[PDB]
């Protein structure tokens, strides 16, 4: 029995601005971003959405009622969380009608939430066949304005249907990952803003990325030539690019220019988001399944997962016959396409604007699962 | 193959208050917290101790060389995190040595976070038998000083080594879980305290054992009579008396008389240490191990876990051939006979005092892994 995605879909805020009304409000050259980050339109999200409301359009946009009544646990990954007892898998699982006899929990583990949760599911279903596990990464992130990390920021949520005989990713057991206690990237309770030691995340990264590949390869005796295709967690463009070609400088020129296409075809619908954090490496697999024209029933693709402090691993899956009919490309293009704009000023005012969780208060979004009112510090969601 | 605990134990603060001088001092009958809740003695730990001070000291305890060499996945289950990012696993994997091809990271539900760890590293082991998984509960339960629930305050961490063929619980597959959005006990963002519905925690405590244990007698038709013991995660003594209570009426009265018996004999401990949230049914389950003088190999125990907002799951275990040889009795025992009694002008001045992470400052503490210093917000610990 093979084991792994059957399904899986993003979803992001209404709301974008482009890298050049940003560089141009940053007095910069517009091709810092476009050209240096590889960062085009981020995505921007206001008060009353939170990992809630992207969590729920996500699954809400795979889940079948056979879905709900399959699914025995369900899981949420995100380093944006907004309650430090209670897990957002808790509401996700109300929301989105899931039967009652179910396990639901968050898992927190910088931008590796969600991997963690997607392995810990692949293992519950080989177990139990005829179960389902919903497992969703969500995430807003922020550095803020005029930071050094305000053009990679993103939000947004990735959803994922895990089960036996899946229908787009068969999931394999050649896992190698790796913990080290670096201090790259880390939020200490009480900060809005996560705490960042900009040279240490980049060599981190990079590192970790060698170490796990280095590992996998002596242990599988795998090498790039035996991937169709990679995908990488990255905070942006440019940093999986340069992981990627530390590594592949002996390859062939050949092998190079193939690996390197590949990779540019998996961060298409990245440029225009940013980064998802715990999904940045699901966006990049969903983007390498809905935009590589040359994949194929039975190609391998490797999938490098990283987390900062730091957590690493890299794993494979391969392509299942007739996956290309389970996608939701148009859904994922209109979502893009249909966004509004906002200008420099605009996207200020809802950067910075604060949900004050303990004054109650009511809010109007018309995004279903947004942020409806606040009772006693509880939020309502908009269903 | 069986799976299961290998080995357990618990950590606790060196100190700790009488019940009697708390309600002396917060003039209320000594009575209604020794007999209305049932408890006799609250664990207090200082500023310098948090939950990697604890888990570290747990862990240390039933960790050997190949345990080390063995363990490939670390999860830490908390409601009392100290970074939301960064998963306290990742500093637990580094001081204890474990080698670094391993998974790590925090889970988060209330409560019931220990167990989830608990059950996917059974799958985890059930699939690479000859790997070992290392999942430790810790935390920190404080409501506030004249608090209705400051009387149920507890610290502490309780760790287990999961195996396959394990020398004291091997694990069934009967697992009922139940998942329901209900706000009885939660913490937002920034709350150091957490917001609290007593009746509704009462209620939805109560009801969800009723519910999970139908349910499981409804699938498997294992009723009172066939468990040698049940454990139970409590916020208090009289609480899973309360709800044990409400499901054995209609037993005889000789069999309520042996399930309160062996109720009686899993909260020893508990009344002496108050809750640990995540950890609390699993030191209900040592206490039994270690002071169940009639439990023998072979019996069965059903365990009841239960998180808050809220999740609960009821699974049952097996006492392994040979496990009164793998406890940690005389440790456990000298752990709570050799703590410091503080008055309670000394228990409020511990109390309130803060960690202001912002500030770099050094500590002293004699406990080995207690936090030595903060740089950067950035905590080094005394290994």
């Amino acid at each position: 029995m093979t084991i792994g995605i059957d399904k899986i879909s993003f979803f992001v805020p209404p709301y974008y601005i482009d890298m050049t009304a940003l560089a141009e409000a940053r007095n910069v050259d517009p091709g810092k971003f476009h050209i240096g980050i590889g960062q085009d339109q981020m995505a921007v999200n206001p008060i009353s959405q939170d990992i809630v409301t992207f969590a729920a359009n996500a699954a809400e946009a795979i889940l079948t009622k056979e879905d709900k009544e399959a699914i025995d646990m369900v899981i949420v990954g995100t380093e944006s969380s907004i309650d430090e007892s209670k897990a957002a898998a808790v509401v996700l699982h109300r929301l989105m009608g899931i039967q009652p006899f179910a396990r639901s929990f968050e898992i927190k583990e910088a931008c590796y939430g969600a991997t963690a949760g997607l392995q810990l599911a692949k293992n519950h279903v080989a177990l139990h066949p005829d179960k389902k596990v919903l497992v969703v990464a969500a995430d807003i992130a922020k550095y803020g304005l005029n930071s050094g990390g305000e053009p990679t920021q993103g939000a947004g949520a990735v959803a994922m249907l895990v089960a036996s005989e899946p229908r787009i990713l068969a999931l394999k057991e050649d896992n190698v990952m790796l913990t080290q206690d670096i201090y790259d990237f880390w939020r200490p309770t009480g900060h809005p803003y996560p705490m960042v030691d900009g040279p240490l995340s980049n060599e981190t990264y990079i590192q970790s990325f060698a170490q796990v590949w280095d590992e996998h390869k002596k242990r599988t005796g795998l090498d790039f030539a035996d991937y169709d295709a990679l995908a990488f967690h990255i905070p942006y463009t440019k940093m999986g690019k340069k992981a990627l070609l530390a590594k592949i400088s002996d390859q062939t020129e050949a092998e190079q220019e193939r690996i390197l296409a590949r990779y540019e075809e998996s961060i298409i619908y990245s440029r225009r988001v940013g980064n998802l954090y715990t999904g940045s490496l699901y966006l990049g697999l969903i983007s390498l399944l809905e935009n590589a024209t040359t994949l194929t029933a039975g190609n391998q693709i490797g999938l490098f997962s990283y987390g900062s402090g730091a957590v690493a691993e890299f794993f494979t899956g391969e392509l299942v016959a007739g996956y290309q009919n389970h996608l939701q490309k148009e859904t994922h293009l209109a979502l893009l396409d249909n966004r509004t704009e906002l200008s420099i000023a605009e996207y200020e005012a809802m950067f910075a604007e604060t949900l004050d969780t303990d004054i109650d208060q009511t809010l109007e979004d018309e995004l279903k699962y947004s942020i409806s009112a606040i009772n006693n510090t509880v939020r309502s969601y908009r269903n």
